């Protein structure tokens, strides 16, 4: 009988114990849903970078794909130009070859109607004298 | 005795509460359980999206560098066209000048030959005039 | 009595559900090192993102440095060509006047030729009357 009544009293002491160590283990799963709250708000805004990340890649790859469209353009436009300039090269070089053989042909035309007015001066002048 | 009898079977009550109190905190175990599950595929879908937006950067970059180069070539290009421009503006000035210069010479030489036969027929004419 | 053999299970039934309270414990503290690792990686995805967003700013760098020097050439482009045009109607112009050019002292050196055989001519005529 005392040795059943010292029991009934360590069973009522350990009784309470373990429901403290419940409210315990109850007070860590209300701490660990304020981690898991956290992190929900966490990824929700890496979520948002990640948007905001692909959105600047896209716009980025918009505006590369403009320029190499616009450096194909200028490429068209240099490749067009490039043989007219070869070409002007020959037509001012041949130009100039036909106005140096007029500047000789035309002088020495010059000199041979100078010398055909002197050979008119002499030959009247000659004619007069025999006359 | 009637005091132990009454708390042992007050015992057996509390003891029986605390077992629905464990069977209540496995419950919210399993649900957090899930929850991290789910919050570990998360993990995975973010990973994913980090994968495909660093792929796009390394493939934008690699376009970048294709562009810088084709704009450096383009720059080689124009800038090897523009002296050639302007010395075809400094040959065809030049060339300019001397044609001007052409055509004043040949009208001169023209009307120096008009002069000339004309004198030819006045001393001719002149020296027929006197036999 | 039945009190003492109800007062025997009473302890290990209070046994039983330490137990199961200390498996719950043991439970909690694999819980917390799951969050422990989420955090951890939560952490480095945050860096990587970090990371990709400053290689992005200067890669926009390089694409702006693109597009300016795109502008540049273009503004080269655009003055070269009209003076290629400009050369191409210049150069055709001199050409038509050089060939007209030709013709007129071909024509003048023919007219010399035909007066220095005129002034042969009429010099013998007259000699042989004198
Ligand atoms: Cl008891
Ligand atoms: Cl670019």
């Amino acid at each position: 009988a005392e040795e059943i009544k010292k029991q009934v009293q360590v069973n009522v002491d350990d009784i309470r114990a373990a429901n403290i160590k419940l409210d315990g283990l109850g007070r860590q799963i209300a701490d660990i849903s304020n981690s898991i709250s956290t992190i929900e708000s966490r990824l929700g805004e890496m979520d948002n970078r990640l948007v905001g990340i692909s959105s600047q890649v896209t716009q980025l790859s918009n505006s590369v794909s403009q320029n190499t469209q616009s450096i194909s353009s200028l490429g068209d436009r240099i490749n067009a130009v490039e043989p007219r300039v070869d070409s002007l090269d020959t037509v001012t070089s041949n130009l100039t070859g036909r106005t140096s053989t007029l500047e000789a042909d035309v002088g020495s035309l010059r000199t041979e109607l100078a010398a055909l007015t002197t050979r008119v001066t002499t030959e009247v002048t000659r004619l007069d004298g025999l006359i």
